[PDB]
């Protein structure tokens, strides 16, 4: 019985496992229950604290993945399968994971808490890309990741109802945050230095904890990678949420109480089978069951809340990858595929815009086409292809990120912004997709340090730089290495100067204006245009 | 005659003329100035189509410029060369339908290509007698036969009650046309070739040239065309019949006046009374908008110029079009608060938003917002220097650059041979401040070859530049191609096409080929803006 792997938390004793990282051992405590299993009458319900247990709970292995849709686009293809569930699916899935250095830290150590993405319909803390052993070993970090309910199980809402109030997946996240406050000291973590970080829907989740009062005592700093609470996909109105929930009910043979009672009788896969039939338009980068603006978890729209808050106590690191939109084109836009260069016609570009901007009126669509067309070469297939990616990337990620950065900075927050531009040498997607949504993550987590993965020696060094930025931020609220010069320094993002840095193999380069002209179009003009219809 | 210069005596259809021997720097030229081409459009003839000049007896003296058509005189900067150079330099009169002819001395023995200049001035002003339109240099250096005519402007030339007999509209354009017909009949007497006639004009004159391209009865009267900083399409060059009627009746009201009775009352009014009130009839506070302009009538123009350049077969057409570097700047000091020739005109964001409403008076709030969105530098949204230059760009692109780009692309798509330029040289002699750059109208002195005048103090390099441009223009007039065939050495000027969109830069450096005439920005003005107005 290794006493380094034996921990007492409030619920009882745990036994972890000594894992090997390339440079030494780490302590891993995997599959710790933080909630009562949300099964049976508990489906759609807020999470309840896990009851205490007897003896020593085995925490040597990952627990089940929250029940979710599984991707079938490219079966066997690593580019897609890397995101697919790597453990059995179950509604019994509210478990978290803790990596610490071996042996347990001598002094209280800053905690990083990872919240996975996956469009609020998918994801798991057990994925190889979220492996916290490298950060734990190299940077001495205490890293936590939790599973949270996704899809209908996490976000089906009949706003106002008792039995499906909505946002329970976010409440799963919050309960794990509370668990960290109560228990992390036993692992050598400092509950007074907690940094949330996440990507895509996980970044949006991080943003919603910033905007939700009861979450504010649970962390001190935040990193939002390629995702925001504001924007076109991260939330729905109460009316649209109810609309989608009732439609789904009808589809599966089902007042709120009776409707939800019937839904709870249905096998999990029946719900998943019909998850995608409730979207109002044919679209991409749009998800059926996402957080709802209810007046509860969120007192108002994220756009409203980031515009009025006092965020002076907040430090935030936000950024995007070079090609945010490319991943999504192969999943719905005719003409795109990972198996060719996806050179498209102008008719295909126009068709793609209606799909990429599903809420657009004819005039709004024309405006987007006008902005992104190269009028010198308006029929060039290479430009039209890359512009289609830009439309989806800017609309859904880059410009909402720029807006969040600008808004938070204006309201007194300390903001650092980045663009991640390095394409992994081991990338399995074709060249035209560039640096796609999600492909900075393997570097932040230090996967190039894994000798079995065949990253270049430059990529190993690049990864260590990023781990240092991230952990320095967690420690200080400042990614800058507090012992360096001639670097150059990573300056805070401001509304005026709008400074951000490029993250690639080259040293930091300071740039100004995050797609400033283009994002002014998306953030300022487009809503006017939709309002006028 | 008998004791006079026998080389200055010429007969035309109306009778005998006596011209004058002028000195140009390289030698003498023949000038026949103030030749009447119409009966004076006075009294009962006011607002009426011109009637051909009835033959006169004896030898008419054609040695001096004639009257300027009655018009508003500019008062913004008294005694300032920058404005006064455009002001009338002869007596203002409704008796103003006269034309001028410059030829080599002695007159060419073989038929010589003819250039016909049509002045601009927003259809409310201008004269063929201005020093910047002096035809002696083109005549002497290039051997050109150059003709320029006065045409009625303002109410006198363009007040219209569409459908009426007594004020049918577009009579200023009919004046121009009558002059073209005069050239067809008489220019051979001067050594000119009526089978090789090239029209050129700037601003409203360029728009006029475009009207003649689009009007059927003008089409046998010329063979090639040059449009400098002006087009028949666009927001200022024409008004609808309903708006022309609206403006005419309002003007009538303002001077104390059934169309026949209204026009009859208008004819009793002193010329100056019409001028004193002509600027009170614009529907909005604006710049680059003129009260009395050509009207879309179904007659002179069978449809809007926009429709006409979209459906025509223009295979027979060779056309040279272009713009200057800073089309918008001149207009800012005349209507937008914060702008002046006497300071650097750095403006606030509030002054920029207000200027946009004035520079785009037809715009709804949403359209104006779109313009502001497009022209703002969102990295420095309140930078006064950028806002000032952006305001200029808004006015220049909207009124000139993008209508020119549209005209070039449309005509080329319909089969025409198009050559396009941007003129980027600022004269060393320019009296306007530096922030205005190369303003509307300031390529003209170079085309006409004024730098060749020793007394004007242009640089040696500017003299050479001027001679280059005169060659481009006369080559085009002669052949429909501005390039010199014997010079395969010097950079070639390629035709503008929709596919490649090639145009050249005109400056002190050799020709440089560029592609896309403000492609993104003009796509906004030409394609999107109209959609936005409709919604
Ligand atoms: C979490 C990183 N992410 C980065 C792409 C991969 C995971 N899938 S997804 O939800 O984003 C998604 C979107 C569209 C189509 C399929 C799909 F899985
Ligand atoms: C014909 C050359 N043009 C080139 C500028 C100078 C003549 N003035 S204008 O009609 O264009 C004009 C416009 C606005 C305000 C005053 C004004 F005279
Ligand atoms: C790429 O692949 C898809 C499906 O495989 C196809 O529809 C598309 O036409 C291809 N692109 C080409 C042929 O340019
Ligand atoms: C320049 O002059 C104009 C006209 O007098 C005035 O409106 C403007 O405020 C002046 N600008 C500056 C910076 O002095
Ligand atoms: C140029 O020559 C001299 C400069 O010394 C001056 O007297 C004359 O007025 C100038 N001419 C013009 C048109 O500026």
């Amino acid at each position: 019985e290794d006493p380094q792997l034996l921990v007492r938390v409030r619920g009882g004793q745990l036994r972890g496992i000594r894992l090997k990282a390339p440079g030494g051992p780490v302590s891993a405590f995997l599959g710790i229950p933080f909630a009562e299993p949300p099964v049976g009458s508990r489906r759609f319900m807020p999470p309840e604290p896990k009851r205490p247990w007897s003896g020593v709970l085995d925490a040597t292995t990952f627990q089940n993945v929250c029940y979710q849709y599984v991707d079938t686009l490219y079966p066997g293809f690593e580019g897609t399968e890397m995101w697919n569930p790597n453990r059995e699916l179950s509604e019994d899935c509210l478990y978290l994971n803790v990596w610490t250095p071996y042996p347990r830290p001598a002094s209280p150590t800053p905690v990083l808490i990872w919240i996975y993405g996956g469009g609020f319909y998918s994801g798991a803390a057990s994925l190889d890309v979220y492996d916290g052993r490298f950060l734990a070993q190299v940077e001495g970090a205490v890293l936590v990741s939790m599973n949270y309910r996704v899809g209908t199980f996490g976000f089906l809402a009949l706003p106002g109802s008792r039995e499906a109030p909505g946002n329970v997946g976010l409440l799963d996240q919050r309960l794990a945050l509370q668990w960290v406050q109560e228990n992390i000291a036993a692992f050598g973590g400092d509950p007074m230095s907690v940094t949330l970080f996440g990507e895509s829907a996980g970044a949006a989740s991080v943003g919603m904890h910033i905007l939700s009062l009861p979450s504010r005592s649970l962390f001190h700093r935040a990193v939002l990678q390629s995702g925001t609470p504001n924007g076109p996909w991260a939330t729905v109105s109460a009316g649209e949420a109810r609309r989608r929930a009732t439609l789904l009910a009808r589809l599966v043979g089902c007042n709120d109480t009776e409707l939800i009672a019937c839904l709870r009788t249905r096998p999990a896969q029946d719900l998943v089978d019909h998850e995608w039939h409730v979207l109002p338009q044919e679209s991409i980068f749009r998800f059926s069951f996402v957080p709802v603006v209810d007046g509860d978890f969120l007192s108002d729209t994220p756009e409203a809340l980031i515009n009025t808050g006092d965020f002076q106590d907040l430090q935030v690191l936000v950024g995007v990858v070079k090609d945010e939109g490319s991943y999504f084109l192969v999943y719905g836009v005719p003409g795109f595929s990972k198996d060719n260069e996806s050179l498209i016609s102008r008719a295909q570009f126009l068709a793609g815009v209606r799909i990429g901007v599903p809420q657009a009126s004819d005039l709004a669509a024309e405006a987007v086409v006008l902005h992104y067309t190269d009028w010198l070469h308006p029929e060039d297939p290479t430009h039209l292809r890359d512009a289609m990616s830009a439309v989806v990337g800017d609309h859904n990620v880059v410009c909402p990120v720029a807006q969040l950065a600008g808004r938070l900075a204006a309201q007194g927050a300390r903001v650092y912004a980045y663009i991640f531009e390095h394409r992994a040498s081991t990338l399995t997607w074709p060249l035209w997709m560039g640096v796609p949504h999600g492909y900075e993550i393997e570097f932040i987590f230090g996967l190039p340090l894994d000798p079995s993965l065949n990253y270049t020696t430059e990529e190993r060094i690049f990864a260590q730089r990023l781990m240092k930025y991230w952990t320095n931020f967690a420690r200080t609220g400042d990614p800058n290495d507090p012992r360096d010069s001639k670097s150059p320094q990573w300056p805070p993002y401001t509304t005026a100067a709008q400074q951000y840095v490029s993250l690639n193999l080259k040293p930091l380069e300071v740039r100004r204006g995050l797609r400033a002209q283009t994002c002014a179009f998306w953030n300022r003009f487009l809503p006017k245009l939709l309002s006028a219809t």
